[PDB]
């Protein structure tokens, strides 16, 4: 016919043209979590909106490499230095390094985390932003590992409303990604979630991220539907924009038909 149909019973991700200054990369909030905490961030209503409760630390805007690889020191005889996470043994040494002197169980203070001073093993941190699209398909984001937990939200009124990206969260638990830690035990590997983008629209996107000890890990990755897969570095796919609250067009329900 003249027109497409539509997703069948309005199931097109709903996304966002927002008319205002584009900046490249996401906005990251940062928030306060307990040291060796292992329960709070295994609830689904803390990790989609619960942490913007707590204090607020701080937060650093139009960041394009978002995957998180945090590694604490091993105090060494030769200095100090970070200690990759398959690389530590015994009680406790780093390969290389020798014994460490270091207890894996207290905070350690770091920029690791986007250049940003706080605590990495221990925090909470939001991530949001719009992912444009270039190409009409399907795409699969995912977390090869989750070190402690964590969610990637994407669609307008799932990761926040359009043009509204700087709000405070809202309640939706309709993760794209539920990476959240098991009260018992632990997740697979490679944890995914595919979502239908119609080129040129501006998806809301959301990760929550969560670390209790010692190393956080997240390493990001979408696959594009050419098949190829953009990892870790998503410049050119992630921008913030400030809100526009009046902005009365920017919210698109159903891309298929727009
Ligand atoms: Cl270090
Ligand atoms: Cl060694
Ligand atoms: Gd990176
Ligand atoms: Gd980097
Ligand atoms: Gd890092
Ligand atoms: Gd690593
Ligand atoms: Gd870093
Ligand atoms: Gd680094
Ligand atoms: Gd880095
Ligand atoms: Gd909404
Ligand atoms: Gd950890
Ligand atoms: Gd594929
Ligand atoms: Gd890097
Ligand atoms: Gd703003």
């Amino acid at each position: 016919g003249l027109v497409p149909r539509g997703s069948h019973m309005s199931g097109a991700t709903e996304a966002c043209l927002p008319a205002g200054q584009r900046k490249s990369g996401m906005n990251i909030n940062f928030y306060q979590y307990s040291l060796k905490d292992s329960s709070t961030y295994s609830n689904a209503a803390y990790m989609a909106y619960g942490y913007a409760s707590k204090t607020k630390l701080g937060s650093v805007g139009g960041q394009t490499d978002i995957s998180i690889d945090y590694n604490i020191p091993c105090v060494s005889s030769s200095g100090t230095f970070p200690c990759p996470q398959e690389d530590s043994y015994g009680n406790w040494g780093c390969k290389g390094m020798g014994a460490c002197s270091n207890s894996q169980g207290i905070a350690y203070w770091s920029t690791d985390l986007f250049g940003f001073y706080t605590t990495p093993t221990n925090v909470t941190l939001e991530m949001t932003g719009y992912f444009l699209p270039p190409q009409t398909g399907s795409y699969t984001f995912s977390f090869a590992t989750v070190d402690d937990s964590a969610i990637l939200s994407v669609g307008g009124s799932i990761a926040f409303e359009c043009c509204a990206q700087e709000q405070p969260p809202i309640t939706s638990t309709n993760f794209t990604i539920n990476g959240i830690k098991p009260w018992d035990g632990s997740l697979p590997d490679n944890i995914t979630g595919t979502v239908y983008m119609y080129a040129g629209y501006y998806y809301p996107l959301k990760v929550v991220y969560s670390n209790a000890v010692s190393w956080g890990t997240l390493p990001i990755s979408v696959e594009l539907p050419d098949g190829t897969t953009v990892s870790d570095n998503f410049e050119g796919y992630v921008y913030s924009f400030d809100d526009d609250l009046s902005q009365s067009n920017c919210t698109i329900p159903d891309p298929s038909i727009h």
